[PDB]
């Protein structure tokens, strides 16, 4: 399949990335706690429901919550000030909730079967987003870092496999700070690194120029 590219609602952010998100690929987002990663996750998850002329992929979500932090009407807010049905949206949005992280990894392995199901209809699933992909990890296994790194390895190989298997954007998001937090090293297709900066600007950068962002009624946007 061609590389298919969802908008991040803000167009400097897209310029950042070529466009947007690429499907067959993993994006991880990674900040302080309050830096925007969820509201970033809650934009794409609107914005690939569109048509690609608007820069969707007419997609359907798969969503695995780690933290309790998906809000439906926040969807329904931005649905709504992107031009679309906040009942479909939210229809599209298959979600989950990931009590532990061997529970996550078992949502994953579900989330193929949804994938294989809705593959050749015309709203296939093309996001699927596990936000906060590493919170369970880290306190499972505080004192414990090489087996977590053993399980965290696993998992981010089973996404990559339905990332490129199905033709689907996977986007994770990771809470680092000075007070704990790990990026994920080099297992990622493209890492993020978002921040604050004054005056309610977001402000994102590729690690190995700058967007700048505010999150608004749209989601983000400029």
């Amino acid at each position: 399949a061609t590389i298919g590219r969802i908008s991040t609602g803000s167009k400097s952010l897209d310029k950042l990335l070529g466009g947007g998100i690429e499907t067959q690929a993993i994006t991880e987002v990674f900040g302080e706690f309050g830096s925007g990663k969820t509201q970033l996750a809650h934009t794409l998850a609107v914005m690939v429901q569109l048509p690609p002329e608007e820069g969707g992929l007419n997609g359907s979500v798969m969503w695995i919550d780690t933290e309790n932090t998906f809000r439906p009407e926040r969807i329904r807010e931005i649905a709504q000030n992107r031009g679309l049905d906040p009942d479909e949206v939210l229809k599209h949005i298959a979600y989950a909730r990931a009590f532990n992280s061997n529970h996550q990894m078992l949502l994953v392995q579900q989330a193929e079967d949804m994938i294989k199901e809705l593959l050749n209809t015309d709203r296939p699933v093309k996001l699927l987003i596990v936000d906060s992909l590493t919170s369970h990890f880290r306190s499972e296994y505080i004192g414990a870092l090489a087996e977590r790194q053993q399980k965290l390895a696993k998992h981010l190989a089973d996404l990559h496999r339905l990332a490129n298997l199905y033709d689907i954007a996977v986007f994770v998001t990771n809470q680092v700070q000075a007070n704990g937090g790990h990026i994920l090293a080099h297992s990622a297709t493209l890492r993020v690194y978002l921040r604050k900066g004054k005056g309610g600007k977001r402000i994102a950068r590729l690690i190995d120029g700058e967007a700048v962002f505010s999150i608004t009624e749209k989601g983000i946007e400029d």
